[PDB]
């Protein structure tokens, strides 16, 4: 080792690995990554790979069939240059959220060559079965944990919100170490005590935003005066940013593992929050055969 | 086609596969599964099974590591004797209740030559995918909710529990379809309206009886007059049939997925609750090339 | 058998699938694929496929990793609804003409399920060694060699030209069975002779358009006085079609393989020709277990 | 590298694995392996084993199942923690003497990702075959023949015999290196001249123990005085060590590769020999990748 | 099915296929087996194959490896024709008396796609797990035992004897069943009762003479008024026929599962018996998907 | 690393090895290529290779099927003794030259173990594709082309010729760099300028002499003055260099990929190319880990 790759093709999907580049304190590697015009894809390894360490950092773009073909073509390339090692760098996990797909995507990822994997919060977490090689499914909560902390003013005057039954498990996790109540949603009603608190709902993902709205409008209703959304990835897909900006939220925090740079714009409610150092740290032990047992004893928001 | 085996080799775990076998219509394969002096197994296939259809049954033991070993020995005397299809029907997949366990378990299963799987309510149902080959996991709910409905009197004035916030995806399940209320459990407390009503707790599995014991314990305090739980797998390991029995809970209703002969005497409380017949509607789809689509349709209770 | 799915999502790339199944005289199999608004692809399979051979058409639209996504997962789907065979009908394999691409894309398609494929002319046929399944790499020259000589009028006054030295092996088989000569080209110049007489360059595909504009100009130059151009794929990428248009070209014929409405308004010299049958005879023999031998003896242009 | 593991779960079975790293003059790594009260198997890790290259030593106890079920699991822990070798060190292999299972135990044992065997005196060794990794299957025979010479008293007027025609082979292969002559007994009679001679029966295992006391009532009656038993492997399963007491055998001498704490004081006329030295002298070569030609040079009974 | 090959390439190699086919009552299958002048080698074959259950018969020719790639290319061009069944019937399997080759050998057959085995009296029975497909390892010894019956007189007046401790167990078995005594060979003595008897030398193999010369010298000397062999594999490489003529040995019998024009012309002492039949039934079961089980019931010397 | 071993069985074949060895300045390894008395192979390695990168060299001897064999059986000996990386360099890949079987010759390469691959102009390219593991395949052109500049006086009156319209693309790489015009041949006649020129024919493989004869009197009867042949490849089956000796050619110059002893001697106008240079940089980096990019920078003919 050590060869860090982007796979993907326009600068704002290329942010995160220009950071755990950074943080490293390495060069990127040269590729280039580009679209023939009849649409095909182009991966191209400037530099020798042989022998190395590659880890191969990838986002997922507005086309994310296209970020998959760019990864898997890359990984594909390493792999015919004899790369020792091809690790994926993937913090969204595409295809995740339901035949489960999830694993075809999983095996053409192996089959390409991939021999690891390091991922962030996948949408469940037995898709870590779904590979054939070793990966690392990174938590995000302790970043997000500590924003509540930091940034939200009155939090031990919150409740955590499930905005469904499903994440009612992942709300549970946050009262737990936030020493605080749980309240889930399920037209709809609501579970708990919600009267005269913040509410913060918590998820893995934001993606398709209705049923955080609706979240929202019931949490209203029963009184809760600040309502918050905090989930690790956010797709934010289409019309998202718009209908937050409208509506009874007040605000959304997401991480980096998916980049929004036009819905940060379209939404001044959304505010993002910096993880490259727990995909470095990854990276950093993953390099030196280090532990990885941690992983966050000595990072943090900071 | 059509071949039905045990691989189960005490009186009591073939109980299942009778009954298939009496719906079906059918005599059982002949096999003899013993045991060696030095505690190897023996299975030992005593028909053609040349390009037949064998649909392998196998219930979970005491000894649960010799219940695979059983299965996986037969499943590979099948392949070697150029059976046409082994379809393991494992309505309790083992190791499944959490490097992911349960698919390791999966892959030996494969590679020993199964070529399809029926299994009812898994643990975390994204294992289907721990498998490179088609499964089928099957609802034993249908056959719960109609037992509340005509076995429980006054079940409109229940509400649904989950022991944790883990199972409260699956008391929605259930409280939707009963129009029902649902409260969630999570030392603990309590979410939702319990006071004054019937308590139906709802799970996947009961082995470990700590936390039922709990849930039971705090919806009595909390005003609950009723406590019942009814999940699918009835594992009901060690000294649970007692503690069971001496505790809060009214009633326990499991499916016969996993047979339970000595609990049943040990606790009155334990209902059990008969399920071939999703087992053999699966295996007459699977036999004749139907579809699965209904499965439900003229299957009942009865 | 037999089921025929398309996985394409437009109707311009359902046309070939529709044209086949009206040759078969069937009705094609129902199902859905569409996008998701974040821009994962989605396949539903609306019907049994258990036990049955089921052949999947898939034509390249413009967004050529979208279509193959939009293969891929539907192939997935009827592996695991446990379909007897999937064979591939590809007409058009992307990512062929040049670490050798076409291969990790041959691998992912075996590794999804696939068990057979049908595909015309493939850019180096050595490709059918890149799957691990059987393939049928199949001719459309008879189709092209039966318009020539039926709607070129003069056509024993051409002479068959190859773009490029590279195509010089194809445009031999061309003249071969026209009992003509040969030209190649190779900025450029010319071998053969070719004044005074009709040029007809052959080659698999048109897609990038540059040098069959040069070949035209240099044809022109040396006294050809009228210029065709048959290929079995018209990929016509971007501003091909106007670029033809206004060029020496006096006439494109290619097959139908690759839909291009759009690009056949842009420019009325573009002449297709339809393969539907070569494809519907192909899947015919397949189906019925019979040798593929002739596999033109009797189907034709007409 | 490097660590050695037990996957065994008592004390008794971890006496071989403490003897191995006495010799090689380390400490064990830490593990659990316990068992569940619904009686699955746990195997956890208590330590990195990132890069390094892992030697999991695993004995067979009783429950033989169970044994396995250790062994894979732990296997499989370290693939999923990326250790850069994981060798199993299973000096005797179950389920060995006889569709071949001894086949099937191989496969999982490779699935679970084994990547090298280090095991003595196969039952058949064609079973190094039934692995696709490379596998030591290890002599015994020179630790058993120097005991003959040292302990064994006017051994210069043994017969070396064997049980059956199957042991001849291993028989010939003694007496050639103590320059004796053989016999071979095949109810039964006997091949050779074993009169007034002490007769040394020779096999790789014994655990029934049936025809070992026929060999020794035959031997007896055609007057040879003193009859011995060497094996390598002592299963002894059952009410072996009392029906050796109560018999003609005068002495029975077996290896270490299978644990008999018990047998031993139901029977001092089983004697064992120490064999962690051939063992920890393998897995010196191993890890040091020096050849393994020699292998006995320098090691001895002592 | 059902379609029978030849993959040899001279007519004395094609006596076996042309027996079965007679016995079958079937025409053999077209194809062509020869060799281009650079010693390649070309397999053609003239017919359809598809959907077809295909028998392909190789015995050994002089070139042992040009008989590999024949029916390695062979067994590779009838999977490219989507051959639904692709039996090897390879009677003797050739590397397999010994890095065990006989390994590396199986693995290509079956990566080249083999999907069954027949053949006879494998050097290591354990070889049948070194494939990982069904494999039918046949005996032999009912034709020859029935030829000491009928084709010996006084044989109730022999010894059977073991060339050497590895063949003890063969000679047990035909004692057995002949109810007689045996004795071992073991430069060399004999042990066992050899005097005024006829000795029946009995081995799967005859290929290298040396030791069969050695044991007919020894048992001349002890008194044995006549010596037979009798094995499965008549190798009978170079100048055997020749060492066999001039030596003590009175009569050698062996099976055709190898062709000896030649050695039969050498040496008269040399008599074949004709196993066609065993082979045929075998094949007759496994074409109609009845049992194995046998498979001697109704077949004969006749 | 490193290990040099040759897998062929005289000293003909073994010429390239050893001036391999020469220029890295290392001894061979030891190892024993010879043929057991039945014409099966053997191949003994007689040295430690443990953790070893191991290069085979292995040329075609006249017996090309037992080429292959003595290669496989010794790749196969390498994994079993845990060779760390098994590079086969194999400089002419046979059954190369038209269901494929160059991929079916590819995969029992990969399966017995080979983990990389060096070779020389592979007759189609695609092949590198037929492996599941790296491959070179390396360019001899520069050392031809330097050739021609340095040895054929007046070559700038020359006309780069393809023997048939399947080399053109070959003959026009040579014109481009040697900056001339190309003529392709195509019974037959010739497309181009040959006329009072030298004529070059330019193939990757001369080996069936026919067309190369042919080629030859038809640039004679066109006025060429002088006819040389440069192929990669020397195979020269049989009676090859008799027919180019009587013949028009008046020089055939080959490289050294395949030995050619008793051609140089039957005929003094074949010229052999040393190409040991390319193949020792191309060990030379992969066993340093150095790039391939260059490879020819500092390489010559000298
Ligand atoms: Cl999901
Ligand atoms: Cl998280
Ligand atoms: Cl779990
Ligand atoms: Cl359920
Ligand atoms: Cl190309
Ligand atoms: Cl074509
Ligand atoms: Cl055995
Ligand atoms: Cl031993
Ligand atoms: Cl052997
Ligand atoms: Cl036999
Ligand atoms: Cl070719
Ligand atoms: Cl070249």
């Amino acid at each position: 080792g050590l060869v860090l790759f982007s796979a993907n093709s326009n600068s704002s999907c290329m942010e995160l690995s220009k950071k755990i580049a950074e943080r490293l304190g390495v060069e990127m590697g040269k590729v280039q990554v580009y679209q023939e015009p009849n649409r095909e894809t182009r991966v191209q390894i400037q530099e020798s790979v042989r022998g190395k360490d590659v880890f191969i950092i990838q986002t997922v773009s507005k086309d994310v069939n296209t970020t998959i073909m760019e990864l898997l073509i890359m990984v594909y390339a390493c792999k015919t240059s004899c790369a020792k090692s091809i690790i994926g760098v993937i913090p969204y996990f595409p295809y995740s959220k339901q035949s489960i797909v999830s694993k075809l995507l999983a095996s053409m990822m192996c089959k390409a060559g991939l021999t690891h994997l390091i991922t962030m919060d996948l949408h469940q977490k037995e898709i870590q079965g779904f590979f054939n090689i070793p990966v690392d499914n990174l938590r995000a909560s302790p970043f997000l944990l500590q924003y509540i902390q930091e940034e939200i003013p009155d939090y031990r005057n919150a409740v955590i919100v499930a905005k469904s039954p499903a994440s009612a498990k992942r709300a549970q996790s946050f009262a737990e170490r936030l020493r605080l109540g749980i309240a889930v949603i399920h037209p709809i009603t609501v579970v708990g005590d919600v009267g005269g608190r913040i509410a913060i709902i918590v998820d893995d993902i934001i993606d398709d935003v209705d049923s955080f709205l609706a979240a929202a409008e019931t949490l209203k209703e029963r009184g809760a005066y600040k309502i918050f959304v905090m989930a690790t990835h956010g797709l934010l897909s289409s019309d998202a940013p718009r209908r937050i900006e409208e509506s009874a939220i007040d605000e959304v925090v997401v991480t980096n593992t998916i980049p929004h740079e036009v819905q940060k714009l379209q939404c001044p409610k959304i505010k993002t929050v910096d993880i490259s150092m727990i995909l470095s740290e990854a990276i950093r032990r993953i390099h030196n055969g280090e532990s990885m047992s941690y992983l966050f004893r000595n990072i943090g928001l900071d």
